C-alpha cells in the first residue's frame, strides 16, 4: 500500500486529489461538497490528499482533517507552490516567494506542516519571478531544512527542467516528480518516466482514467472490457492497477461514494504480467493530453 521515497520516507501509493474537478474558478467560497468527500475518503482508507496553493481547497483539506481526527502521522499531504503558466505572464502565486505561499497555505491547512511541497510548474525565470528556477528549489530547500514540508518536490517537469536542480550545487533533490500520466500517456515529455526512474525520484500519475474519462472511442475499450470481465474489476480500477505495476503512484478524485471503495480496492488484486504488458503495448496506439498542453508537439 505505499512506495518509498529516496530518502526512505514513505509515501501512501494513491492518493485523493483536491484539483481539476475541485478547483475553485472565480470565487473562494468553502466547497462543503468536498470537504464531506474528503472526510467519506479518509475515514474509507484514503491517507493521501492531493493539493495545491492554485485550486483553493485547503482550507476544505484542513477542515475535513480537523473532522476526521485521524493520527497526523498517518496521514500524507501535498501542496504545491503556483509557479505560474509556460507564458511567464506573471500570473501566479500572490506571495513573494515559495516559502511565504507554503507559510500561509500552512494557515489555511492548519498544520503544523506538510508531507510533500512541490513546485507546480517549471516556469519560473527572474523577470517574472524575481529569482530563477534552481532559487526556486532553493526555497523549498528551506522549508525543508525548518520542518515546513518533510519531503519535496516537482511537478509537470521535463528531464532538462530536472537536469537545472541536479547540475546545480544544491542540498537535496526532488523526490516526486508528478506528471500527467496514463495508458494513452506514457511520457508527459520524452523519456521523462524512465530518466526520473532510474535516478530514483518517483513518479506521480495525474490524470490516469484518461484513456476512460476522455479517450473513448479508441483502441483500449476492447482490452479493458475484456480483463474487466476476467478480474472482475471495473474498467478505472483496472487502469489504476496498472499505473501501480509501472512502479507509479495514482492521483484520482470522485464525487461518488462508490468509487472511493473501487478505488481503494486496486491493492486487493494484480494484473498478470501479459495483461499488464497489452495495456502498455495498446495504450501507445492512441495519444490523449489532458493538461499541460504547451507539451503538446511531443505528440
Ligand atoms: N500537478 C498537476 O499539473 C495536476 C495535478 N492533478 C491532481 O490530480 C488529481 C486527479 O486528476 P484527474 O485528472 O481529475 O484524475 P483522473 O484521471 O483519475 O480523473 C478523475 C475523474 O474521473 C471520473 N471517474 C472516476 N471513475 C470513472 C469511471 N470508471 N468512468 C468514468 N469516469 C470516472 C471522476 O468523476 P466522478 O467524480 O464523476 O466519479 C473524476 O472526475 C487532481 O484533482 C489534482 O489533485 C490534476 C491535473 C494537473
Amino acid at each position: 500500500k505505499e512506495f518509498k521515497l529516496s530518502n526512505g520516507n514513505k509515501i501512501p501509493a494513491v492518493a485523493f486529489g483536491t484539483g481539476t474537478k475541485y478547483f475553485k474558478r472565480g470565487h473562494n467560497d468553502l466547497d462543503k461538497q468536498l470537504i464531506g468527500t474528503l472526510e467519506l475518503a479518509l475515514r474509507s482508507g484514503f491517507r493521501h490528499i492531493d493539493g495545491a496553493e492554485i485550486y483553493g481547497t485547503n482550507k476544505e483539506i484542513g477542515i475535513a482533517l480537523k473532522n476526521v481526527g485521524l493520527n497526523r502521522k498517518d496521514v500524507f499531504i501535498t501542496d504545491k507552490y503556483n509557479s505560474g503558466n509556460h507564458t511567464y505572464d506573471g500570473k501566479h502565486s500572490k506571495h513573494q516567494n515559495p516559502y511565504n505561499a507554503l507559510k500561509a497555505d500552512l494557515e489555511d491547512l492548519g498544520l503544523e506542516y506538510v508531507d510533500l511541497y512541490l513546485i507546480h510548474f517549471p516556469y519560473i525565470s527572474e523577470k517574472s519571478h524575481g529569482f530563477d528556477l534552481v532559487e526556486a528549489w532553493r526555497y523549498l530547500e528551506r522549508a525543508k531544512n525548518e520542518g515546513l514540508a518533510r519531503n519535496i518536490g516537482v511537478s509537470n517537469f521535463t528531464i532538462e527542467n530536472l537536469k537545472s536542480i541536479l547540475d546545480a550545487n544544491t542540498d537535496s533533490i526532488p523526490v516526486v516528480n508528478q506528471i500527467e500520466f496514463s495508458a494513452y500517456l506514457q511520457d508527459q515529455t520524452p523519456g521523462i518516466v524512465e530518466y526520473s526512474q532510474q535516478q530514483g525520484i518517483l513518479i506521480e500519475a495525474y490524470g490516469p482514467l484518461g484513456p476512460i474519462t476522455q479517450g473513448r472511442p479508441g483502441p483500449l475499450d476492447k482490452v479493458l472490457s475484456k480483463l474487466s470481465e476476467k478480474y472482475k474489476r471495473n474498467e478505472g480500477q483496472i487502469l489504476l492497477r496498472w499505473v501501480l505495476q509501472r512502479g507509479i503512484l495514482p492521483i484520482t478524485t470522485t464525487s461518488k461514494e462508490e468509487r472511493i471503495n473501487d478505488v481503494l480496492e486496486i491493492f486487493d488484486f494484480e494484473l498478470d504480467k501479459e495483461d499488464e504488458d497489452q495495456i502498455t503495448k495498446v495504450g501507445k496506439e492512441k495519444t490523449l493530453r489532458q493538461f499541460s498542453k504547451e507539451y503538446s508537439k511531443y505528440d
